[PDB]
């Protein structure tokens, strides 16, 4: 009884770090935007299994963790064989893993008569990824706290957006480790910026994790510089590696990408 579900990516339309929390760990402000860029997930009745087309081991897979935890918290034994075709590259700063977790858990929770409630499902996926509960609502939301405290917003942003993803996998942990006092802003500063972005002022986007990721991973910087050369303002999603801009891909971009092994994703918002 196999079904297919799409699992969307996000971009961060701006990110600010307010400071360190005892638990690791950083308080942030960000604007999440869902983008029409999807992993395809085939769910079939069978023995619990989570496979991808890109060799993520089952034990490492957020979706598998999530479904084992579902078993724990619910006392129901899950009989679903999961295959995920990963178009959203891990380490691209687009929340593909967290998306997979949220959508699969939401689906399996329905397919099993809805044992968990909206707030529980959210606490479950949220426990694994701070990221992950944005994907239970989608569209556009402000993330506060560590990204889990969400406020749905209506954005005045539309038209072409292009993603340029280099074949470096940004380690978010290594990015947060280059953070210094100098990178933090006040929440009031960030809230004014986000308001402006929400009203369609894309030039107000900025992200210190991107600034850092460009220093640590020279290839992110190479893409950034290339996008400027092409005559667009570049921006960085998550803590990289993705660079995006508000325009279309030229043939010269497509050529540079094929040659360098960058993925170019043209979308419309
Ligand atoms: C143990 C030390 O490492 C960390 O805690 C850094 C990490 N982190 C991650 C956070 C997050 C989040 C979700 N929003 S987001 O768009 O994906 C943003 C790119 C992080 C966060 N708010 N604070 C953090 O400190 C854990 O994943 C990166
Ligand atoms: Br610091
Ligand atoms: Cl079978
Ligand atoms: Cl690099």
């Amino acid at each position: 009884h196999m079904i297919k579900v799409l699992s969307p990516a996000k971009i961060n339309l701006g990110l600010w770090v307010l400071g360190r929390l005892p638990s690791g760990y950083h308080e942030i402000l960000t604007l999440y935007q869902e983008i029409p860029f999807y992993d395809e997930i085939y769910i079939r009745e069978g023995v619990l299994r989570v496979e991808t087309n890109i060799g993520i081991p089952q034990e490492e897979n957020l979706v598998y963790k999530g479904l084992r935890e579902f078993e724990r918290i619910t006392g129901i034994e899950i009989n679903y064989s999961i295959f995920i075709q990963k178009n959203i590259p891990p380490g691209a700063g687009l929340g593909g893993g967290s998306s997979n977790l949220a959508v699969v858990l939401k689906k399996v929770n329905e397919l099993l008569g809805s044992p968990l409630s909206e707030e529980e499902l959210r606490e479950l996926v949220g426990s694994i990824s701070a990221d992950a509960p944005f994907f239970l609502l989608g569209k556009s939301a402000i993330g506060r706290g560590k990204g889990e405290v969400l406020e749905p917003v209506e954005t005045e942003i539309s038209g072409k957006i292009t993603l340029v993803i280099p074949q470096v996998s940004s380690s978010t942990g290594r990015v947060y480790s280059s953070l210094r006092e100098e990178h933090f802003v006040t929440p009031e500063y960030a809230e004014e910026k986000i308001q402006r972005i929400i009203s369609g002022e894309v030039e107000e986007i900025e992200n210190v994790l991107g600034d850092i990721a460009r220093e640590l991973y020279p290839e992110i910087n190479e893409v950034y510089r290339f996008v400027e050369y092409l005559g667009f303002k570049p921006f960085v999603s998550g803590s990289g590696s993705t660079v995006y801009f508000f325009g279309g891909a030229s043939e010269e971009l497509k050529k540079a990408a094929k040659m360098r092994g960058w993925k170019v994703v043209e979308l419309e918002l």
